[PDB]
């Protein structure tokens, strides 16, 4: 079956749940600052637990299991408004890199590895707000983990130097696992080490 689409609170931690309905699968809110996602065939999902609002400077760590079998990633993931902006830093991905496609705004080492840094432009999409437009940042792990400290500032200092607008006020800033028509099963732990 599938876990209906759900956003709030659990044991202290934001959390966002969101599939496209075509796919098999199952989201539980664990104690803490863990999720579980199973998953199999059919359509886009994302979902993880975190913060809200986000702070362009949180230490983050996550671990646990990923184990995604195709297309998937492993991401921090949020959202600004004023402006409208959906923004990822990506840990680890299964087949394809979700940025492929973006406007190349060259590279950052943040955490020990470089990142690669990115944008498009989504135009009459969904979104928290509904059908609207509005820009996607990206920045990609070069060396893929499962564990570790985002430092978050690092990249969104990376995007201000690009010229991307980050001055946006915050939504929801999670550990997102996302899943494409694919299988998988993922439980994360997140946490705040600041």
């Amino acid at each position: 079956q599938t876990t209906p689409n759900s956003e709030g609170w659990h044991d202290g931690y934001y959390y966002s749940w969101w599939s496209d309905g075509g796919a098999q699968a199952t989201y539980t809110n664990l104690e803490g600052g863990t999720y579980e996602i199973s998953w199999g065939d059919g359509g886009n999902l994302v979902g993880g637990k975190g913060w809200n609002p986000g702070l362009n400077a949180r230490a983050i760590h996550f671990e646990g299991v990923y184990q995604p079998n195709g297309n998937s990633y492993l991401a921090v993931y949020g959202w600004t408004r004023n402006p409208l902006v959906e923004y990822y830093i990506v840990e680890n991905f299964g087949t394809y890199d979700p940025s492929s496609g973006a406007t190349d705004l060259g590279t950052v080492e943040c955490d020990g590895s470089i990142y690669r840094l990115g944008k498009t432009t989504r135009v009459n999409a969904p979104s928290i707000d509904g059908t609207q437009t509005f820009d996607q940042y990206w920045s990609v792990r070069q060396d893929k983990r499962t564990s570790g400290t985002v430092q978050t500032g690092c990249h969104f200092d990376a995007w201000a130097r690009a010229g991307l607008n980050v001055n946006g006020d915050h939504y929801y800033q999670i550990v997102a696992t996302e899943g494409y028509f694919s299988s998988g099963y993922a439980r994360i732990t997140v946490a705040d080490v600041g």
